């Protein structure tokens, strides 16, 4: 059983959080999910209250760390030195992911220096100005780090976790509980291809790096 | 400005509710949304607290009435006589919709007698046993009533509202804020065609009815 930590903060976007949490909860034999924050409770943009299971520092203990999003929440988090200093992430030993403006955090931690990433389309120009090499793609994989852009790209991000840790059967089991009735095959084509295309781009970039190193 | 009422109850499914609410909130000049319930607050399956804006009886006042979903929540609601008796809906004067097991409510109100509907795949067998003529389709339109099955079919249900009340420009404006970065055209094709196919099936059924009436 893998340990998954979801990193939370005040004014997180409700739909991203609940969808992320719901997808991960669609399997009961894969992972244990803990909500990590800086306070006993955090509030969403709509004022929903979520209790934390532990401190942000506990990302150190996780097999998977996921950063959620928030229009006002993310900029506030970036300005919080204790939040940022707790997030000591190690891609050699952890899968690390983000949704929407969550990639701002991964960028500002230095985890994607010289690498590609994505975010929600409305946030792209700002992330570019912060030095992000932002692509107009739903999922961008760089080794054991993946960033996802636009809320529904959570299907790709969680599917990537399932593919990396388990297999396609697990992936399908999870996604099938959220997808539209009668469209299982349409969404399987979409999800499998989107993830595979992201892996293909990554392996190209890795190959170039190896070529350059040699 | 149209009046939209979302009908809520305890143990509603978080992801369906927050996604429905988020989509409707993506336009600020279309409609005013009110949460209608039987109590000052309702709790989700995960224990999130949502304040009601008014009583379920106020569905009478709405231009659009939407029933949300819940695995334990819906069966409880069906057994609540005061909840069910408040829901006096009129398809001649209101658009009426549901997501996932929300269609159980519309069925049990008698609104879809001799008509087609959908629900989430895992709920189909039960709805069939209640007398529902359930199809394996994401969106089923019967005049001014539409049922949607599987969480993400909310894209179709809200898009149908936008098409019926406004136009495609409005629809696209709403959906583009949730869809995956770089996949605007893929999702436009998917959403536009899914809604148009549902309207086509409805107009066929209407034509048959007219033929039979003549």
């Amino acid at each position: 059983m893998y340990k998954v930590g979801i990193v939370l903060f005040d004014d997180f976007t409700d739909v991203d959080f609940f969808l992320m949490n719901d997808l991960l909860g669609r399997t009961s034999d894969s992972w244990t999910v803990r909500i990590l924050g800086t306070k006993p409770e955090h509030h969403s943009q709509l004022g929903m209250t979520v209790k934390t299971d532990g401190h942000v520092s506990e990302v150190k203990e996780q097999d998977v760390v996921l950063i959620t999003s928030g229009y006002r929440g993310i900029p506030a988090a970036l300005q919080d030195e204790n939040f940022m200093s707790a997030l000591k992430l190690d891609p050699s030993r952890q899968l690390i992911g983000s949704i929407c403006a969550g990639s701002f955090v991964l960028h500002e931690l230095g985890l994607l220096k010289g690498k590609k990433l994505t975010t929600n389309p409305d946030a792209k120009a700002v992330l570019q100005g912060m030095g992000g090499d932002v692509q107009d793609l739903p999922l961008v994989i760089e080794g054991n780090i993946a960033t996802a852009g636009g809320c529904l790209s959570l299907l790709y991000l969680v599917g990537w976790l399932a593919e990396r840790l388990f297999d396609s059967v697990k992936r399908k089991q999870i996604q099938n509980q959220l997808i539209p009735a009668g469209q299982m095959e349409i969404f399987e084509t979409l999800i499998s291809e989107t993830i595979q295309s992201a892996e293909s781009a990554y392996e190209y970039r890795s190959a170039c790096e190896s070529d350059a190193e040699s």
